[PDB]
């Protein structure tokens, strides 16, 4: 088959970007089954009107950016783009973004900093075996120290979960916690335990799922916060990271992952990685 035709926005970000955009289009093109393609924005303060993107040869569009709006055509043919069924990766603080943008808020169902707090919807986190929405007041969106946590698998039957283990220990990383947006969550696939001692909330947090919005498939990761350089970045150089990434991604574009379980995956003890971001 042909690679997948990706998309991935990146050029302002609070975190490593010059990092992350690279890594990511390593992961996935080194998996064979996509063809990035990078559109990098003009720097923070700067004239943004000839961020005219098109998104008509793509099949997945990858998001790696937070700052600055695009100019209006951008955010109108993203809608669209959406809207007709497109296929969306949602990545670490890339849910940060565009906080007054409600149709963005949507598209992620949480998103956390840029001033979010109950104003900008409720948390959603699992409680006594479900999802449940919670409008009480707080801080839109809060993490601990960096450490290594288990995420808990919520889905069996998810094309991206099929098949990978229940429970698995993710590389070092932050675990995103109490964060809030319009809470349009369509299959929670992972969360985990955000231990207060860690400066957690104390809830069992949502951090992979998808996106109930018309007819998109909107995988969202709040994983890979990125390192200072490439070789130097744990979170990204996870395997779970990284299997997750590429199932989610071909989920995104097709509606069906083909990619059997590796035998690297890690286990709830034990954590794996892929310091060169293959598969070998
Ligand atoms: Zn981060």
């Amino acid at each position: 088959r042909k690679p997948i035709k990706t998309l991935l926005i990146t050029g302002q970000n609070n975190h490593n970007w010059q990092v992350s955009h690279v890594v990511l289009k390593q992961i996935l093109e080194n998996s064979g089954r996509f063809d990035v393609d990078f559109v990098i924005s003009p720097e923070q303060g700067k004239d943004m009107s000839g961020f005219v993107l098109d998104f008509s040869p793509y099949q997945l569009v990858v998001l790696d950016y937070n700052g600055d709006s695009w100019p209006e055509e951008t955010n109108r043919r993203f809608l669209e783009y959406v809207q007709n069924g497109g296929g969306v990766v949602i990545y670490h603080a890339a849910d940060n973004a565009f906080s007054k943008w409600p149709e963005f808020n949507r598209i992620c169902a949480l998103g956390g900093w840029e001033g979010r707090n109950e104003n900008s919807g409720p948390y959603v986190y699992w409680k006594d075996g479900k999802l449940v929405k919670d409008s009480s007041a707080g801080p839109g969106g809060s993490h601990g120290r960096q450490h290594e946590y288990v995420l808990n698998g919520r889905d069996k039957v998810h094309p991206v979960v099929k098949g990978l283990p229940l429970k698995w220990r993710h590389a070092k990383d932050e675990l995103y916690d109490r964060m809030r947006g319009p809470g349009n969550i369509r299959d929670i696939l992972y969360t985990a335990y955000s231990d207060k001692e860690t400066n957690g909330s104390g809830r069992e947090e949502p951090l992979v799922f998808t996106v109930d919005y018309g007819n998109a498939r909107i995988f969202h990761t709040m994983l890979g916060h990125a390192g200072a350089t490439t070789e130097d970045n744990i979170a990204m150089q996870c395997t779970g990271f990284q299997v997750l990434l590429l199932r989610g991604a071909e989920w995104a574009a097709t509606g069906k992952v083909t990619q059997k379980v590796p035998k690297d995956f890690p286990t709830e003890t034990t954590c794996s990685y892929r310091k060169d971001y293959k598969e070998n």
